[PDB]
Formats: C-alpha cells, structure tokens, sequence
C-alpha cells in the first residue's frame, strides 16, 4: 500500500476520534480541552506478522514482531517490536 | 485462514532469514553484538485491512496524529488504536508512524 | 478473520449499494431488465493474498496461461487454480483474466 | 495491487504447472505434450468477497460473487460470477 490523498475527516472520522481520546486518557492520562477529527489518509494492509523466539545466548532470549508484506516473494521486513530479556519457555504472546 | 496467532511453530530456515535480516537493527539497541541469534519457534498472524492516519484539532494550533487499524473485511466497523503522536501542527503532513 | 466465509447475514443498504452497482452488467447477460433487483442475503470472506500469472510452453508456438492463488500467510505454500487460457503466444503479455 | 514485472520460472513455478497439467487433465480433459513453465507475474490481492442473494422478481432469485478490495473506503467492485434460476431458499454455497 501507498497512503491516499488527504482526505477531510467525515462524522466517522469524528466518532473514531471521540473513541480515541477516552482510550489516551484513561490509559495514558492524556487530557485535551477539544478533540475534532481535520482530516486522514488510508493505507492498505496485507501481510503476515510473525512472532518469533530467538536464542541470544545461554540462557538469554527475546521475542520479536516482524511484518512482512505481501506479496509472497517480497522478503523485505519491518521489524515493529520486540522484547528483552525473555526465557526459553517463555511464551509467544502478541504484542 | 484466519486473523488468529497460529499456534506454536518450530523456526525452519526461513524463520531464521528473518531473523537474520533484522538482527543487526535489534544488536543497535542492546549496544552489543550477540554472541547466536537463533530462531527457536514462531507464531504467524495475519493481517488485511486498512490504516488509518488521522490528524485531529486538539485547540489553539495544537494538533495530534493517530493510526488506526480496520481489519477485513470490509462490513467490519471496529477499528483499534495503532499509535499517537502528540505536539503536530496544522501543516504537518500524515507521514507514515 | 477467517477465510472461511461468514454466516449468512441479512442484507444491509450496503448490500443493497452492491447489488446495485452490478446490476447492469447482469442484465446484459439475461437481454432483459429485472423488474426488481432487491439484496437479501450475504456472507463475506475476506481474501488475502497473491495471485500468479503463469506463462507454459505446451510445445512448438504454443503457450497456456494460468492464474494460481496463494492465500496469506507468507508460509503457506498451497496455490489453487484459478483460471486458465490456451492458445497463447510467446510474446503474449500476462495480463490479468 | 499491480501486477509485478515479468519474473523468470524457477523450479517451484515448474512444480505449481506440474499440478496443473494434472488438473487440467483429469477436470477438463486437456492434455499436452509438455507443459514447462517459462515466466510469470504476481499481483497482491486483498480485499472482501461477496456472495449476495438477490431477489429478481416473483419467484426468481440469482447469486453474485462480488469482489471488493481494500482500503476500506474503496467503492469500486468487480462481478466476479453469479449463478441463475436460484430459488428463495437455496444456500449460499461458495462458487
């Protein structure tokens, strides 16, 4: 995908930014005197996130979360996170 | 051929390319090279649907970025919080975060 | 979000905005118009994936065309056939059918 | 998507046209004599399918598959099949 054009925010744009703002304060104390949806470009999606255990040594590990876009034979990757310090039978949980 | 994590898969060699080609990005953070990086096991997800970057008037000439996700398919009205970005301005473009 | 194909939903004025918009490609099929043209019922399913345009000598000047379809994830190595075409040429584009 | 550049044929594309020749040969009685893959294209699809029964008048009904791709806001859709003289009660097998 290759994000659109600018588009104007519509009444959905608006009623997604309503829900947006309760979820920043409640879980990351984010407060805003207003709130109002300007305008939003689209980007199309379609790959596979692999999480993926890897051994560093010892008894040393992380997890990571790669996405690979389609197509099938593309196999550039983004790396989107990952975690420290993690333990042989940790389990794979998103994130 | 579901949205769902598969379950626990042993790492083949192309678990292990990827792993490969992203170790050195991950070797930055840590200020260190890793003695091994060996794939052990992986989970697959997929995922179709479309981005979302929204900017959003928050007063005065304060604004903030959002990326939201809309899953397939298209009927589908959930969208979930991706990231945010606060302190952008009226002309800021919505690039990629 | 599956694959697998939804269960049976009623229809909704997005059906109905569907059903419309083919509409008259139908009709031609049919040399007639419909007096009525009204969505009922739907089920979805999402697809996600790569198709492949595949050019096959079949000996001397002839060629066949073939459309396969590998569904995600990336580690899926199954394909279906999709469609097919002979009587081709060597210099025969692969467009889409 | 957009159909890549043309891509030579390697061994798996040979193995992909190996399981066609058996195919068209069993369902639709094509046979030849020799069936040796030379190049191809991919093109990423990601989007919804539909299947929609429609009501056509009296006791008439028909079946669409219709394809819809992403993004989302995307309105634009393709008739990929349909099925004639279906009846009111008749499932919506996929086709």
């Amino acid at each position: 995908g290759a994000p659109s054009a600018t588009q104007p925010a519509t009444a959905e744009t608006q009623h997604i930014a309503d829900q947006v703002r309760s979820q920043l304060e409640e879980k990351y104390n984010k407060k805003f005197p207003v709130f109002k949806a300007v305008s939003f470009k689209s980007q199309v999606v379609a790959g596979t996130n692999y999480f993926i255990k890897v051994h560093v040594g010892d008894e040393d590990f992380v997890h990571l979360r790669v996405f690979q876009s389609l197509p099938h034979e593309n196999k550039s990757l983004t790396l989107s996170n990952y975690q420290t310090n993690k333990a042989k039978h940790d389990e794979l949980t998103y994130f």
